[PDB]
């Protein structure tokens, strides 16, 4: 029998928003540590809730249905201060026209469709009839008045479809900045609890592996442009302005953002309004 | 809609014997104008040759079976000159009491089961039982007196598991050394005809980006064996030695030892004794 020690299983999110830390990652030579799954951000975190990863990338309310079992990198997330560029709401009609209107939430998500949610409701007053579809701004413009977006088909939908067929499109991050003058955080970085407790080393070191590859992906973010640029209907200055205006911190006004967003959604989303996160523990 | 330009989809082995290249591939960031696929040999070849990859390592067999739709890469390939290591017989008897003897071919290979039995049938003159399963020393062994195995599987019967427990591991790169005096080539990276052809330039660079992450891995072979050596049975000197003794060529010697078993063993596996070996010719300037 091989009972040698195994490479934790860690999930990445394949749009474009994590390209730059896949560079880290394989320039740092990390991915030879790693056996790595790449999917959406929804299926990610099917897969590390039900046991077939260790390690990675969680959206925020399915990271907060699951907080007991599950603990949170510090100092790493998929965030904004502001406009988040590829989170999106593409709309014909102004929002507060969408009360009984259709509108569209692309499957791949469950933070930025909540959020979504919680603004029209909330901040703007409209009970619009949500569906859930595969993202396809093509199609869901004819079912519907608007459509909840994220990752690369909200890039577009922001940078290239919105402009030139004339729809609006609003930057969740900026609505939710408006509203509450915070930043946001749409996924964390989490460990399935057993397995951090089985594993504490190795843990730590996809953890400390993480920050490095993040950290090297910042300073070499216009090589990434560069090269991603050439494989993707944007050009390298979007792509530069898009990786550059993510904001991957996970620190205290992050995590101040995250009780406050968890705090208006979790009665309704299936966690409690003060549900605890729990933080991977320093040596 | 998105017309943009599409990364070719490239396979890759994921056993031991391609993790250096692997190293390369992430080093010298490559990775991020692929989309990868990782899987054993056999499946790899499959995937190619049905259109669910455009460029990837073949098994020498499948490619040959298929070299009229398939355009290998120059100076690239999995091989040996001499002992391979990880391509191995693993027997309970003497090779010449195999004659009616239950040998047992590993799933995941095309190209080493097939030497094996030219080795066995026209070196050695022994005509075993031979059945294929899925890898597996200890299931294989009571089952049968003799066991086909490559890859990690080969490897560890070749490191560990023959030695513990007293079994002859024959290693097949030898084997042929010792019959033809000439290298062996296992697998190579080939390029779908219709990929090749849609796409010259796309070809040509994940071909130049072979190389270039196979020489890096070639160079930085101490470091790729002591991060690996972390997740497997095997230790830094053993990993060290196994990616030091494989030969990445596929130049002209390379090409002789691939003739000549193509030669012996075409008409009983499915394509010409005489097969054309199409090659991505280089750019003129
Ligand atoms: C931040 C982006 O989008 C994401 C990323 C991860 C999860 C979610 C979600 O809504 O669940 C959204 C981006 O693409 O930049
Ligand atoms: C050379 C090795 O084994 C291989 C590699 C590729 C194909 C085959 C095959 O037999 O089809 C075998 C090794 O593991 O070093």
């Amino acid at each position: 029998v091989d009972n040698s020690r195994t490479r934790p299983r860690v999930g990445h999110i394949q749009f474009l928003n994590c390209l730059p830390l896949y560079w880290g990652l394989a320039r740092t030579g990390t991915l030879l540590d790693f056996e790595l799954t790449k999917d959406t951000p929804e299926k990610l975190s099917e897969q590390l809730v039900r046991g077939d990863l260790d390690i990675g990338p969680v959206t925020l309310v399915e990271f907060l249905k699951n907080a007991d079992d599950l603990v949170a990198f510090p100092d790493i997330a998929v965030g904004c201060d502001g406009p988040v560029m590829a989170c999106v709401i593409v709309s014909q009609v102004p929002l507060d026209r969408l009360d009984g209107a259709r509108v569209a939430l692309g499957s791949t998500s469950r933070t930025s469709v909540r959020l979504a949610q919680l603004l029209l409701s909330e901040r703007f007053g409209v009970q619009p009839d949500y569906y859930t579809c595969p993202p396809d701004l093509s199609l869901m413009m004819q079912e519907a008045d608007a459509a909840v977006l994220i990752g690369d088909a909200a890039l577009r939908a922001n940078m290239i479809d919105g402009p030139r067929y004339g729809l609006d499109v609003h930057d969740l991050g900026a609505l939710w900045k408006e509203w509450t003058g915070l930043p946001f955080v749409f996924a964390v970085w989490a460990a399935r609890r057993d397995y951090a407790e089985r594993e504490p080393v190795i843990t730590r070191k996809v953890h400390e592996a993480f920050l490095a590859s993040r950290n090297l992906s910042l300073e070499e973010v216009e090589k990434v442009a560069e090269q991603a640029a050439r494989w993707e209907a944007f050009d390298e200055d979007t792509l530069a302005k898009y990786f550059t205006t993510l904001d991957f911190r996970f620190g205290a006004p992050q995590l101040e953002a995250v009780t406050e967003f968890a705090r208006r959604v979790g009665p309704t989303t299936g966690f409690p309004a003060d549900v605890k996160v729990e933080l991977l523990k320093p040596l």
